[PDB]
């Protein structure tokens, strides 16, 4: 009887649409996202405790662009995620490309939104001699990791159980950014719109320092101080955005080094 909203997000070709169809069945409506013709499909399903509305978000590899430009999918996903409309997210992860998918995963966890990872393509990974340590991954992410076992799925039943048990993510250490980057990002966050949570304002600060233009619309007055902050950081270190990317690759590489093993 309790209402609950979940956003479904993952990379393109992660199995997310198939999972959507499996969860909602015939209980779906299709429209378009506001102001664009990009399709917005959402549906309903029930758990033991909740009546769930599932919103299918457009596929994306990340919520940020530091190069290039247009991405209506990425702007829609980023805007919805930052709106706070969803009570939680299901992040569909391709097990056979775990390292690639964990960038988006890391962005969600750094935003601090309640998240359940749905681990998909397990059969492909296994046939390709890849095995993933689910509990090690969950320990490092601070959120549940559910293998989507297809046989009598069952995978969906485990997923619904986690939905009924959803809670805040654990405040684990994820990316280890340089302290000057953290300080300047915090100084930018402090001047952003007050109605935005502080974790999200700090994340936005780091993204602007990396050079994301998608965020700046959300950062309000912070955009007026970004050049002075960048000047200080450039005094502290060569290419601070490169330092950000290196920190991220380090984190993901370590996680994959522990979590992903050969079956044979």
């Amino acid at each position: 009887m309790k209402k609950l909203t979940i956003g479904l997000i993952g990379n393109p070709n992660s199995g997310k649409t198939t999972l959507f169809n499996q969860l909602t069945g015939a209980r779906q409506r299709v429209g378009n996202w506001a102001g664009v013709t990009v399709e917005r499909k959402e549906g309903q399903f029930s758990t033991t405790d909740h009546q769930v509305t599932l919103v299918d978000l457009p596929g994306t590899y990340s919520l940020t662009t530091i190069s290039s430009q247009t991405s209506l999918d990425e702007q829609i996903a980023c805007h919805y995620i930052l709106s706070g409309d969803a009570d939680l997210l299901i992040n569909v992860v391709d097990a056979s490309n775990l390292e690639r998918n964990l960038y988006l995963t890391l962005q969600l966890l750094e935003l601090g939104i309640p998240c359940i990872v749905a681990l998909n393509m397990l059969d492909i990974a296994e046939k390709q001699n890849i095995r993933i340590e689910i509990d090690a991954l969950s320990a490092r992410l601070g959120c549940p990791v559910i293998p989507l076992v297809s046989t009598r799925g069952r995978g969906i039943e485990a997923l619904k159980l986690a939905i009924d048990r959803y809670k805040a993510n654990e405040n684990v250490e994820l990316v280890h950014y340089a302290q000057p980057l953290l300080n300047e990002a915090d100084s930018l966050a402090k001047v952003m719109p007050s109605d935005i949570p502080l974790k999200q304002r700090r994340w936005l600060g780091l993204q602007m320092l990396e050079g994301d233009i998608y965020s700046r619309a959300y950062a309000g007055e912070a955009s007026q101080h970004l050049d002075a902050a960048l000047a200080r950081l450039r005094n502290e270190m060569d290419d601070p955005a490169l330092h950000i990317a290196d920190a991220r690759y380090q984190c993901i590489a370590a996680i994959c080094d522990v979590v992903s093993n050969t079956l044979t």
